[PDB]
């Protein structure tokens, strides 16, 4: 049996039309062209002999406008202003992007899903979706040249940009910047190995996945037994789970299935000790990479 | 540790610009507008009281050109010709799509991956990737109104359309048409429960995933022991695996890792009996949803 769940990304065309290439004579990476601004990682300024401890303030002053070459392949855009905001550059260009979508900037929270457009040399090459992990990394797929690839959510026609790719950690996961220039987590945009915080299971997404199972007629793990949210969250802190915070999206799943949240918090406690050979939606481990909204949308059509 | 593998779709913008809505006064579904042609499922002609046993030949003759209303939301396209090819309609329209990409039609083979653009009422809503299963179904995510959603691969700038969505089977999987109008597998485009063939593990993709593990420093399952392709394929037939056929993509992985294909065919035989508590890339079961090409591209940058 198939659950009807896939890793679903937004259609990428609106964002594809915003991707450019940015070069300072060192690395070439990607930028995001909205209105008269091009956003890109500030380490485009860094020579390779300084990637481990750049002085970005001095690099910024050493640049002039025409130090930045911005090109669109899928135009040449003349840079007429430059500024640094945290770990990002804000380049002002002479031409407004005629395909600028309606957009906002937002920060994505752990457990929430977003779509990534992986680009190299200004050329979109693939799209995928990830959830922001509790330790502010993502389990992505990025190679040399991908920095400046962007992540986003979409509300109606409005694209909410939330991520600009910066680096890969030694454990293969990834992190980047929000468009206020902050790195997600405690990470720095310097080529040195960094403290990595412990990851956790995202409890609300595990609950969503158990609801997805019920919605597929798979409910062997449901018992009348219940664990309260407060009791579950005390347990969570000692067992590598995030604290559970319910939402309207989760409540819709409880209403549709007739199964209470607290029944699934009990189920999680028991399943975490082991599935005892049984499977849920073809898996022998808890799944936390699907959100309540994924389940509402993909299965219930909401 | 994260493998660096995600479910990666092509960027969808080129195909988004080809999607339209098609209505006959009964259901509304999606069509694909290339040059002066709109392709769509032929059950757009079917009234709901006949979805279980349509006479499509008589339905086709009962239609005239202006019976078909074709609309683009993301134009009204006047239909000036109509024809049926297998399970698809080929509508000729008065305007050539100015955003027609370079394209071909192809049939996708079991184990191969392709990108899907899920659409409703002519509006793209998400994208995902699937592998064609050995029983000619896909494990997709489709709801009422999604028929006419398209699947494709991409070679350079050329989009190879391979799938037009038609139906969901009782086990939650999906199937559809190639653009020669044939349904994948033995399926018919009639709303009746149908014989479903047994699925199998795609051996070449399991081998690719074991190579992905090695490429991530995870090689506990590699032994000098070897099983030949011919011996493995005899075993495969009795154990719910496809017969293995090597390719240049797999050979590149063997060269990069120094691990022979036959070592991994032996590994699969042993792992299929059980992982004995150990995990591979965070999984306790064999993974066959990633192709040799996925691994070459996402991990090796080829
Ligand atoms: C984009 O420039 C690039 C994206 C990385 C490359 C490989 N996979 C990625 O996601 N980013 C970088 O190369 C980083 C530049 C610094 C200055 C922010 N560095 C980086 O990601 O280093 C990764 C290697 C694993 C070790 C960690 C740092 C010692
Ligand atoms: C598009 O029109 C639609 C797509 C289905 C709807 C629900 N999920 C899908 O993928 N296709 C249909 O409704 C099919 C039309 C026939 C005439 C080809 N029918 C169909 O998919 O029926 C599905 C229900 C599960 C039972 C199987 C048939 C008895």
């Amino acid at each position: 049996h198939h659950s009807g769940l896939v890793k679903m990304s937004h259609p990428s065309g609106d964002v594809e039309a915003c991707m450019v290439q940015v070069t300072c004579g060192s690395m070439t990476l990607n930028g995001l062209w909205l209105d008269n601004t091009v956003w890109c990682p500030r380490h485009v300024m860094c020579p390779a002999d300084q990637l481990s401890d750049p002085n970005y303030d001095a690099l910024l002053i050493s640049m002039t406008n025409h130090s930045f070459s911005v090109q669109k392949h899928i135009a040449n855009l003349r840079v007429v202003g430059h500024a640094m905001q945290g770990t990002l550059l804000k380049l002002t260009v002479d031409v407004a992007n005629p395909s600028t979508p309606a957009y906002t900037f937002t920060t994505v929270k752990p457990g929430a899903a977003f779509s990534v457009l992986a680009c190299y040399n200004g050329r979109p090459t693939g799209t995928f979706t990830v959830v922001m992990r509790p330790n502010y990394t993502i389990k992505g797929s990025f190679l040399c040249g991908s920095c400046g690839s962007v992540g986003y959510t979409k509300e109606g026609s409005v694209i909410n940009f939330c991520y600009m790719h910066q680096m890969e950690l030694a454990n293969g996961t990834h992190t980047g910047s929000a468009f206020d220039g902050t790195m997600y987590g405690a990470f720095m945009d310097k080529q040195v190995h960094q403290v990595q915080l412990t990851d956790k299971y995202c409890s609300v997404n595990v609950v969503a996945w158990l609801y997805a199972a019920i919605l597929n007629g798979c409910a062997w793990f449901v018992k009348p037994n219940r664990t309260s949210v407060v009791s579950f969250n005390e347990w969570a802190l000692a067992n590598q789970f995030t604290e559970f915070v319910g939402t309207q999206s989760v409540d819709m799943l409880a209403v549709k299935t007739g199964v209470a949240i607290e029944q699934l918090l009990y189920a999680i406690q028991q399943l975490y000790t082991g599935f005892q050979g049984k499977q849920i939606l073809g898996s022998t481990m808890l799944e936390d990479e699907f959100t309540p909204e994924d389940v509402n949308m993909q299965i219930m059509g909401v």
